[PDB]
């Protein structure tokens, strides 16, 4: 395998996600040998420690990642360590110095990658720093990982893209959403465009309605701080549902070329259309879970740390509308909540049924391609068959497959797969932001009209697949939703 | 359920296939309520039996499948034989008064359904005196069930077609072959036709090439006396395999009318290319078994009454060609032989690799649909995905579906399938005449290549699944066999 050259910084080195994920992530690669000698990780927070130990915190990190000693030993001998206050402009000085210590010790020119995994409060701060300060590599690649989230709006978005933009082009921002980086959802372009019998089906001609599914059966839990103020909104449609649905409406890309794979994104953002305070209220859904089926299963206003006042969407159901060629009226419906029957993350296609008469007393119904990308990876093709009856007739079958348990082995954890593709620079599986930015849009207006609450907020039984209004939203268009739970 | 009111004579009423076969079907019928009160069951042979003696031979035949003592009795009931030879004009008026004292007696007016289960030498003297001696009815249906085979050559066949057309119009000939009254062979049209995106897909744009393979691990075993003057090509190709192909190739009919499915088929079987000398020996492959893997597999030669001189071939493998629009220039594979590998009915349909270019090392291969039909029903559709690698890359999956243990149960036994779609005058899943001449007209093409010796014979070692002139045929196209044991 070919050996990748890089020094990655991460800022928030000694914090819980670079101990569970960075860390371990960034082994991997090593065992994988992608990482052989020349690189080097430079780690940095406020608190005061020297190379010694936060070697050991490294040590302590990678710990049951290990089989060989030896191996784990000669992968901490390329960690460094420099406390640094994010705020103070003077500070980047001592790391500029820490940096250029690594790629001197372990010949490396540029290929500089910085992780932010702090507070988004410091996304901006840092970035322009890193440019005023000097501590972008001159030769070679600089890029930058930001993580969750991007924004809280388009306003906000557009100011933190605008001071990333002050030492990086957009190329060189890597989003982090770890749904993108899902071993299934790269299976869709692979389902589409590797078969043709299905590529010359992914349009208006051939499909009815596309369902996007996002199901949790927990509550809000402890995180109630953060959740009251976003919501399934913010949480899970505007980030995660946003992007798979990117996948499935882009257009057939010139290449697979992430700058390809992107301008065919985009196109399909491009004509998502943006809805106003009536259209919010037709085509959309907000609901919050109310009393469950047993005592554990309360409310949401009665979970702790949420005010009595809140209106805030633990669910959300919606129809988004392409006006592209390809989706000319073909309805695109998403969903996600919390306390529904089922922990899910799926796609179901469903397929215009057919005008062949077989003069039966079942006529043929709509084929469905359901691809499911959480708790286990699946593909199920329900078809028309014959049934088995004395007369002819027409019933539904379906075609399975699941992932193996070597599959699973060898699938690269989602960190693992995003700092790797950071690396090589391939933004393939990363948002751009056209995408962002258009996705901000789209949920400002219906944000818009829920704070200023010029829309009904429904209410569910906890454990079911939410309020009766998201059935009704379908059943508008003559659609259903395939998976009832 | 609708009741039938039917009248059937079988000839060769005390025969094996009637005791076993024939009456058990006819039983499962009365079962089911679809035979009631109105229909009478006469059998026939030479022996001289008396009804009571005629319906303990019925009685012992259906004791195996008799839950309710009362019932099977009721049915037992409706039975009367009448000792008659075949080849005696005069005795054919004894027939006459039994048959007319059964319509009396359970208040039949015709619907008369003749079954032939005599040797073939006596089809067409039996139907020349149905209609001389006046054993068919003048009110409502006439319908003759003619057994294996429907003659040896296309001469012979069109004599018997003609003698036959004497008494009988050709949709009330029914042809009996059990291959087509198999449930899975009567899918592929369902999913052909109630899945528009294997209609659209079912053509030369498509589909690269189709697949036919019947295989059998046997060996010519007890029957030598017959087989060696038939072999594969006209014990298993001429009749099974060429009735398959006919739904395979069939247009789209206008409606799921037997009329029109016939009319649909024979557009094909009329485009076929009937071959010369010269395209038998480059489109077509005769062998016979030799040495085995064990001293049980003895080669062909060696098998009891045959012939040390014998040419005849136990495996023959060629490529169709149809001149319609639909399938210019996709061949049509089908193969059949003994001693191969796996006993297996089966079709493959290899459709076109995808053009479109990931740019990894591995690129789209060609995506497969396969109907097992023996000896477990068995759909599995083998299509490109995602690898489970770091870099993007493809590779087949394959979504399966297999007949549930309550499908096999409700599953009606192919000739229960058959008798029903005769009383219903279902043609549908019968070859007709049109279909049986131009399958006998091609047939005869390859076997005055043999029987003239104008062409060589391969040989294969038993367990295999054929001589290498078999792979050698696809592979002048770039084709392979899909299933290799």
């Amino acid at each position: 395998v070919s050996e990748i050259k890089t020094l990655v910084t991460f800022f928030g080195g000694t914090g819980d996600l670079a101990k569970r994920k960075l860390y371990p992530s960034v082994f991997n690669l090593y065992k994988k040998g992608y990482l052989q000698k020349h690189f080097a990780i430079v780690g940095t927070a406020r608190q005061a420690l020297n190379d010694d130990e936060f070697k050991q915190l490294v040590r302590d990190s990678i710990k049951d990642f290990t089989d060989d000693q030896a191996q784990a030993e000669a992968f901490i001998e390329h960690f460094s360590y420099r406390a640094h206050d994010v705020t103070d402009a003077a500070s980047y000085a001592v790391l500029k110095e820490a940096i250029e210590e690594a790629a001197d010790k372990f010949d490396i020119d540029g290929n500089r990658i910085f992780y932010m995994s702090v507070a988004p409060r410091f996304f901006g701060t840092i970035a322009k720093y890193l440019k005023s300060e000097g501590l972008l590599a001159d030769t070679g690649y600089n890029r930058l990982m930001i993580e969750k989230p991007f924004g809280t709006s388009y306003d906000t978005a557009a100011e933190l893209q605008n001071d990333l933009e002050n030492a990086f082009d957009d190329n060189q921002l890597f989003r982090i959403d770890h749904y993108l980086g899902k071993e299934m959802v790269q299976n869709i372009a692979a389902l589409r465009f590797g078969n043709p019998i299905f590529d010359a089906a992914w349009n208006k001609d051939y499909i009815k309605n596309v369902q996007v599914t996002l199901s949790e059966v927990l509550g809000v839990e402890e995180r109630a701080g953060y959740y009251d103020t976003a919501g399934a909104l913010l949480d899970m449609i505007q980030n995660h549902t946003m992007q798979i649905v990117g996948w499935l409406a882009m257009e057939k890309p010139e290449s697979f070329t992430d700058k390809d794979i992107r301008a065919a994104k985009n196109a399909a953002f491009n004509a998502l259309k943006i809805y106003d305070e009536a259209e919010v209220n037709k085509y959309f859904v907000r609901a919050q879970y109310g009393a469950g089926d047993s005592a554990d299963f309360k409310p949401y206003l009665e979970e702790l740390d949420v005010p009595a006042d809140s209106k805030n969407n633990t669910f959300i159901a919606g129809e988004l509308q392409f006006d592209l060629p390809r989706w000319e009226g073909v309805p695109f419906y998403v969903r996600s909540g919390k306390r529904l029957a089922a922990k899910q993350t799926r796609v179901d296609i469903v397929f215009k049924a057919g005008t062949f008469n077989f003069g039966s007393e079942q006529e043929a119904c709509e084929a469905v391609l359901s691809i499911i990308i959480d708790p286990k990876g699946a593909i199920e093709l329900k078809l028309n068959a014959k049934s088995v009856e004395d007369a002819f007739n027409t019933r539904t079958i379906d075609l399975g497959w699941t992932v193996s348990d070597e599959d699973k082995k060898n699938t690269p954890e989602p960190y693992e797969r995003m700092i790797h593709d950071t690396m090589n620079g391939d933004g393939s599986n990363f948002a751009d932001w056209n995408g962002v930015s258009i996705a901000w849009k789209f949920v400002d207006a219906i944000s818009a009209v829920y704070t200023a609450d010029k829309a009904p907020l429904e209410t569910y039984k906890s454990g079911s697949m939410g309020p009766e209004a998201s059935d009704k939203l379908l059943a508008a268009n003559g659609d259903a939703w395939v998976f009832k739970g």
